């Protein structure tokens, strides 16, 4: 038992990671069988960033000016090319250590695993959450652009975010490795801001579940009451609608404590109206919407990933 | 900006991470050079478990009651022995992925990540504290046995921690991988439990530092207080003393920050005597004792690690 913010062991995107330096500028790169992605504002000079055509810059680049560092091993650029607001650069090396892999791109609500990296080498790996209004609350500092966030699939990398940028509030904003912005970010120096957020119900009520599977049961009540009823509750304070399907995915959990799904809702419904009293579940005195029912059940079950 | 509950990145122990069954148990070994270590309850019987003798147990045992599964390849034992609570497996073969590493015993009050294992494969990394009580809280369930707890300098790996059992309040027990427990457990099954524990007083000294890098400054005052007038109010909310070593300790982040290390103990009073008033620090509407300075410079700075 325990329940902790876990992340995917990191050892197979560590041999992924590179340097990418163009001009004065350094950021991290992705390095997937020939070719090393990283964000596309690295060809920009600091007055470039203010207003930027990037079609203009790219075409005023040549593969020389993009140097590699795969740990303290020069890969000779063979190749570039834009996608979106990514950099394909084409390397003269396959990665030896390319993991099986796919690009995907997540949901609002749904995790992942970060790996900060600055200069191409890996600091810290941590689990986020896609916010609802597209934001991720990570922890990065100059330097840490071109890290990479992603699940892993038994033996496969999940790649599913790129960092690009911090915004004002000290939130952050990225791209999938298609080079799609996650949210109305734009790569380019806006007075761009982050924008309302909600509460992800469905991943408290799961926080909910775990808490009970690891013994925290002061909340729970005899009440019951209607989804109807409790999204009416919901809104009220900026949580998000439960669905139909948020129900369903919530079975297993319901099943395994013997918590019918709507009862675990009338408990979140007094948790809202009453607060917790001095009290706190799994060490926090906050309702946490950073856990999946997937990573409950995985914590709280135990799979295992090769 | 940004904090998170960072962990070291996980590559270099996951290279290390073994499957020993002795009997009917399955569990973890750390695989270095030609020896693996697990836990020497392996060894155990249900009814062993209840109150054994180590010494016993292992002369019954032979070098072929021991099977390393390294991945998909059988690793041949050659040799066994006991050292303190580990066992110590000698294999045929060197493990070609053994990083640089020590074998460290680390302080109640600091930090080190946690490499969750199940059948010799990784499952999640996370970061935890060693309590002032000498247990951990971690994430572990059935099988987890034998997972290591660890931290990087640069490129070494400084092992401090080898999983062996889940005590009632589900709280962890283990030993340094020299095989000495943290604390006063023992590996047998007694009515053992953890026993009172206390809050790391400099560790959330630390973290208000790091809130206040991150832009939260709303418990600042210009107040200010003796380190004996504060250490007054830790012992009556069960915080541990504060030392004139934690005051130099913190010198780097209240000189990053321009607050004195007592006018902050003067906000941790304030926080401690009133509450919060409905505010959080950093994401936490607690305050929270398991991040060390060494961790926010780290995290607020930004070093790396190859
Ligand atoms: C990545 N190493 C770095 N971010 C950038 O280089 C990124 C690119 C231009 C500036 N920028 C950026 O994050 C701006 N933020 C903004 O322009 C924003 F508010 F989002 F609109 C700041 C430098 C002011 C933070 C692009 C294309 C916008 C980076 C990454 N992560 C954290 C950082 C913290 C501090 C400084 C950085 F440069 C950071
Ligand atoms: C490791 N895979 C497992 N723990 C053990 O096998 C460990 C060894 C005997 C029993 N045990 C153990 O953790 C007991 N706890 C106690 O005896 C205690 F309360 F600490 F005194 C329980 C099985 C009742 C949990 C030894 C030498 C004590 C393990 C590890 N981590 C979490 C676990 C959760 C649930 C079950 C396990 F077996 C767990």
């Amino acid at each position: 038992s325990g329940f902790r913010k876990m992340a995917f062991p990191s050892g197979k995107v560590e041999g992924c990671m590179v340097q990418v330096t163009c001009g004065t500028t350094t950021l991290n790169g992705l390095w997937l069988d020939d070719v090393v992605y990283c964000p596309r504002h690295v060809i920009c000079t600091s007055e470039d960033m203010l207003n930027p055509n990037y079609e203009d810059l790219l075409i005023r680049k040549s593969n020389h000016n993009f140097l590699v560092q795969a740990g303290n091993v020069q890969l000779r650029v063979i190749g570039h090319s834009m996608q979106n607001c990514v950099l394909k650069l084409k390397v003269d090396t396959a990665n030896p250590k390319t993991p099986k892999y796919k690009f995907v791109r997540i949901q609002p609500g749904q995790t992942f695993s970060v790996l900060a990296c600055y200069n191409g080498s890996p600091s810290g790996v941590y689990q986020c959450a896609m916010r609802p209004n597209f934001t991720i609350k990570g922890s990065f500092l100059n330097g840490s652009c071109g890290s990479v966030g992603f699940n892993i699939d038994y033996d496969c990398v999940s790649f599913c975010y790129m960092h690009h940028m911090e915004l004002p509030t000290g939130v952050h904003a990225g791209t999938d490795l298609e080079g799609n912005f996650y949210g109305p970010f734009v790569d380019r120096q806006t007075a761009q801001a982050a924008g309302t957020d909600t509460t992800i119900t469905v991943n408290v009520l799961a926080w909910l579940y775990a808490a009970v599977i690891n013994g925290d049961r002061w909340f729970l009540n005899r009440f019951t009451t209607t989804l109807n009823d409790f999204n009416l509750v919901a809104m009220k304070y900026n949580y998000e609608p439960l669905t139909q399907d948020h129900v369903d995915i919530l079975g297993p959990l319901s099943a395994q404590t013997g918590i019918a799904v709507l009862d675990m809702c009338a408990s979140l419904k007094e948790l809202l109206q009453n607060g917790m009293n001095g009290r706190t579940i799994l060490g926090s005195a906050l309702l946490e919407d950073e856990f999946t029912p997937f990573d409950v059940v995985r914590q709280c079950s135990g799979v295992t990933f090769q």
